[PDB]
């Protein structure tokens, strides 16, 4: 059976739906009210074969703040449910991606407790619309409700789009191998 | 057949046995004298799913020194032993683990030619009752019987406990991935 | 109508048993294994009036490292359980509290979501026989199961047992305040 | 069927022949008139596990220059018409290859689009007869005419001949993951 | 013929009795109440060629200090009594001992005046239980009983066992060498 | 009884045959494939007094490199074989060695355990057609298979093959100190 999460939240500022499916095949279907975090979540899918559905509407005419905190929270939460008992994965994960002059190293542990290591150097405030403030955001409350130990760590690049979207790449591809088994065990 | 090396030896100062399986199933059975490395060996079990057995006693009221550098000599040994001719094996061996704020890769290559890259820093002096200096002296006389490339680089960390517990998980993790068959040769 | 939250967990490394009451008279029973821990567990009782109760064995003979943060992980669940839904409380608080020449101080916010700040100078690594690296340890892993928003300032201080007594006090004092209910509310 | 590009290509300046089957067994079969490059392209075979036949005569009376440029270049070429349309590729390649006190760390996309990080520190001017100029070189040019993106990063090395022999290895496992099939999709 | 001396010396705080050999074949017999400086002192036996009996108790529960000097003090004396008129001796003794990464020269006169010379820099307070501070005070009192210009300079080390150790066996081979007989003389 | 030590080693890259003598007379019989090395592989012999003897082919038009490997690696094994039990010998030896400006310390321990510690500035990187960066890679292949503890250190010197030339003269007298027999044990 494929272990899927899902978790539903509504607050006075936003309202949070997502499903992750571990065993996906790269299903795609994004719409968190933030269209830059929307093609970030894409890679997730299309690079970790995750199916990731994400719908989020929420008090964006404040900022996309509360948006991308909430739609983080609720991607961690539906992570560590789809976990389960978490027995036979390979629990570690490494990945570094290059997207043209950007390379970013992410290595991470489906560990239980959180920790978020975080080096980007993101030299714009906005890529689209998207403050570029919020990537540290996702990926701390992310890590806070999931029980991650994760690291980002940037060796190379300039251009803000690619920097992010070579973070979420090796993060993709570290998760998938983190949740997937391990053949030895 | 399951690749396993012993090695035996008594000196005035130890008295050293060490039984390792490089296709084991995780079964840890360390008893060194020294606790701290017990808890590191078991690192070594659980995450390389070696088989490993090292008993050993020695002049721990003089210091753990013999005690710590006779183990990693007879470990290098028995590893040495089970990996015979090392036809058809991956050979090099990569990975990152985490463990909470601390960071280490660990890249080694059985290449026959002993070399130790060490770049720990270890903020205090005793983990336990555990001399902080053993670690360097033990992946140096590890190499050294063995014939192991190994380099060891800390990215992150302050608690000198995670240090040393995410290097010998990463180590655990590549040795495990350079012992192991590659499938297509 | 006491808030009371209890947690038991056994590991292969600890057995840990917690209980505390929020509203409590100050009525410490701690016996951690760690002499030191207890010291700065009965602070939490006399100085927040908590009713602490701790009671831990682990594999101490390694180190103190996996029964001090098991003991602070069950803490800060049992915390939570005695939170309950929050409601009323103050949710906030603030203590600055010396000791001799130590001046800590600490500001929290019960708000569900992990984060530590922590800006102790402690100058030596050992206070008695507990390793000083623990303390951030502890708050740590504390604020990971509880939930809670915490900042700790060391304005001054020299003597480790100050600097970290010190901190207790404060934390104590804080957390109190926060617990308490607000009669406007 | 096995994925085999080839190209040939005669200038006034050299005459170059290439194969490569990115499924290959480890056959070297490299003469480009540079002995050091043979030895750095025999690495390409035995560590990736392709088949990798180069046959250049160039204008080496003049220097290694051109006869280096044309073949990397066709080689760029037939990687690129080897690899066809690419589907169902793993894409991404990492590798860290140590050679004694060298370590290298190659990270690739087979994306499409040409770049080269290059970040070697190599500290004597020649190999032999080999300029070490040529390495750099090599790299951009394979990378011109495969569309990879490619990031070459040296964490160790004081050898010449280690940090080059090391660069290849790396790239070599890191091109063979790249290249091979994702199971999963 | 052979040279011995002997020393007794009881205060209120030790009881030291040290005999030795200077034309000995090694018979180590060391019972100081510290067991680093016996591991030392056994050094002395083996590597000097001397034979060496040190029995000694004292206040150790405050630390190994008064122990540590009233040994020293005792073996120098010792020494000095051997020594005789000196008559037909080397007099001056040179060797530099490695120890693995450790490198330290002694360069010695058996001059009637004492001088310490002492560069080594040891980077731990504690081998096993033996203060490192100690080690300079051992050097500086046996110079001052047995009236020795002795010169102790480090040239390589980091591990603090392998300096010590590499010390004392530099300073057993110089002392072999001044106090055997010029043949020429 | 001579102590000689042969070893003969045929691998794709090179074809080496080595004998040596500790208890020669100065026969020096070198063709390496490399005139340098030969030159001071004659200086092994006569001012060691070992007889030596080395017949090397090899893949020198790639560089010299696998040959200066291969050799060092060779005479380190005959050297070991060549020993035995090691019984009755000085283990340790220590030479400074001028030649004209230049000034070369060299410091051994027959220990059984391998390292280098290398500090030469060699300020040219070619003496004749020798790579100036296979001094240190003979050194070190040699102790690697020998298990020696070997300290090689410039006091002095300008001129390339000064500098070498006292390197391998320091080197030959320290090792035939340590290889001859104590007269005392
Ligand atoms: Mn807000
Ligand atoms: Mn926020
Ligand atoms: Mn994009
Ligand atoms: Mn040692
Ligand atoms: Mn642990
Ligand atoms: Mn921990
Ligand atoms: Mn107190
Ligand atoms: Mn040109
Ligand atoms: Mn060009
Ligand atoms: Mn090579
Ligand atoms: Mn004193
Ligand atoms: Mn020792
Ligand atoms: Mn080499
Ligand atoms: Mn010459
Ligand atoms: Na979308
Ligand atoms: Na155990
Ligand atoms: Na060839």
């Amino acid at each position: 059976g494929a272990r899927i999460g899902e978790m539903k939240r509504v607050t006075k500022e936003t309202n949070v739906s997502v499903k992750i499916n571990l065993d996906g095949t790269g299903v795609a279907d994004n719409s968190s009210g933030i269209p830059f975090l929307d093609h970030m979540l894409d890679q997730l899918a299309s690079h970790g074969l995750f199916d990731v559905h994400v719908k989020a509407t929420g008090d964006t005419h404040i900022d996309d703040h509360h948006t991308n905190e909430d739609v983080a929270l609720a991607i961690g939460t539906a992570l560590l449910q789809a976990l389960g008992d978490r027995k036979g994965i390979n629990r570690f994960g490494n990945f570094s991606a290059p997207l043209d002059e950007a390379l970013v190293h992410v290595s991470l542990d489906l560990s239980g407790r959180p920790h978020l290591g975080y080096d980007l150097n993101i030299p714009t405030q906005r890529v689209g619309k998207y403050d570029t403030q919020l990537v540290e955001h996702f990926f701390q409350s992310l890590v806070n409700t999931s029980g991650m130990t994760l690291h980002i760590r940037q060796f190379s690049g300039t251009n803000s789009h690619h920097i992010i979207e070579a973070t979420f790449k090796a993060f993709a591809r570290a998760l998938r191998q983190a949740t997937e088994y391990d053949t030895r065990r």
